[PDB]
């Protein structure tokens, strides 16, 4: 564990992505950057990975594989791997998919086979990027040497991004919102959130289009990743869940939300808009309500409460209404049972939750995947710290694409719900660098 100065004209968000980008020329392997607290730590190759799907857990390790059966809570599933993992290295990083959530609803009988639920792993080396230093955690000759020649050469230009088109509807987020909201006004549910993905038709350089887009975001946390075959990058507005090793436990429900970025005065009539408006106030203490039932399942008794309350929050393209509910984690509890009893979030998923959660298989692109689950860094002091996954591009196999999605209620029409998906892709959709 040693420590290099930051240079001096450069900013920990550049030169973090730029060393993913150098150990990825240079070495070829699997890296996570997570940015929490001012720190953007680079968890960089795979010790030992560990997946969970629906069907079985596996972990593997230099070469081999150990494949186990599991039964019961996923969360329990997970914990007992990755608490394991823990013994072995102070930090542990990966995702968590939207499906991880269904099993506490009374739905895991819809997952297909082979369904991912989570990825976990240790790294080999971790570098950890702040405004002040760069620490080195069991890094390597080789890696070394080329953080080394990264500090030499300079952080690289940010080429000039390539637009793409989210006008187009060739999912029908159009007609499956009306769907949606025919099922609210029958009484179905009260709240779903539905999504659509964009297609983008070029192959971007994801740690370049990370540095552009950090530039015009104010995120809770963000992550660019390379795993198993799935690069992604996003800017977190909200955490799903934080559990710290004295036992406390977070989670930041974000619902009503106006556009950002289109200048200051305007961005000041939709803020005044946003914090007076009936609809949206409504439904934001709706959410609050629904965040501690759901807190309150895995807390000390009496410990549930919410620390700040329906505070707009900047995020780029848009802004939202936001709360902050707190507990402490009971002793019969675990960091794990905390991420359930909170998943999938509740502004992303809807209301009540298992209603609406199977209104999803029905009504959107299944399975999420990474979109709406969280990308997740866990501490072997007991941390966690999952930042829910919006805002964000991934891309597999050939593909390349943004996923967003809007809260429908029984009054939401389907232009102003396709609009505000374009406020959210707004986000990356100005900031893709082609390659």
């Amino acid at each position: 564990s040693s420590s290099i100065p930051m240079p001096a004209g450069v900013n920990p968000a550049d030169l973090a992505a730029e060393l993913a980008a150098v150990v990825t020329e240079s070495v070829d392997e699997d890296y996570l950057l997570y940015e929490c607290d001012g720190q953007w730590v680079l968890a960089a190759g795979v010790q030992a990975m560990v997946e969970l799907d629906s069907d079985e857990l596996r972990v593997i390790r230099d070469g081999v594989t150990r494949r186990q059966q599991w039964s019961g809570r996923p969360g329990a599933a997970l914990g007992e791997a990755v608490d394991r993992l823990l013994l072995e290295t102070d930090q542990a990083f990966g995702w968590v998919a939207f499906e991880f959530g269904v099993h506490r609803y009374g739905l895991q009988q819809r997952l297909a086979p082979h369904t991912p639920l989570a990825r976990v792993f240790s790294p080999r080396t971790r570098i950890m990027v702040s405004e002040k230093e760069i620490r080195l955690f069991d890094a390597g000759i080789r890696h070394r040497e080329a953080i080394d020649r990264l500090l030499a050469t300079g952080v690289r230009e940010v080429p000039q991004s390539r637009s793409v088109d989210v006008s187009d509807d060739p999912s029908g987020f159009r007609r499956r919102v009306a769907v949606a909201v025919d099922e609210i006004a029958a009484g179905r549910y009260h709240k779903v959130i539905l999504s659509r993905c964009v297609e983008v038709p070029f192959a971007i350089d994801f740690p370049l289009t990370y540095r552009l887009g950090r530039r015009h975001n104010t995120p809770v946390r963000s992550f660019l990743l390379q795993l198993g075959g799935i690069r992604a990058l996003g800017y977190s507005p909200e955490l799903v869940t934080a559990v710290r090793a004295d036992g406390v436990v977070i989670t930041e429900p974000l619902a009503g939300t106006r556009a950002l970025g289109r200048g200051p005065a305007i961005d000041r009539l939709a803020r005044d808009d946003l914090e007076s408006n009936s609809k949206e106030i409504v439904e934001h203490a709706i959410s609050v309500r629904s965040s501690l039932e759901e807190i309150t399942d895995i807390a000390e008794p009496g410990s549930a409460a919410v620390i700040d309350f329906m505070t707009v929050r900047e995020r780029g393209s848009v802004q939202h209404l936001g709360s902050t509910i707190r507990a402490r984690l009971d002793p019969s509890s675990d960091r794990m049972a905390a991420l359930e009893a909170l998943f999938p979030a509740v502004t992303a998923s809807g209301i009540p939750k298992a209603a609406g959660v199977e209104a999803i298989f029905r009504l959107d692109e299944c399975p999420r995947g990474l979109y709406s689950g969280a990308v997740v860094m866990l501490s072997a002091d007991g941390g966690l710290d999952a930042a829910l996954t919006l805002r964000a591009a991934y891309q597999v196999g050939g593909r390349t694409w943004l996923r967003a999605g809007a809260g429908i209620i029984e009054e939401s029409e389907p232009e102003r719900e396709f609009e505000e998906t374009c406020e959210k892709l707004s986000t990356l959709t100005p900031y893709l660098v082609a390659r």
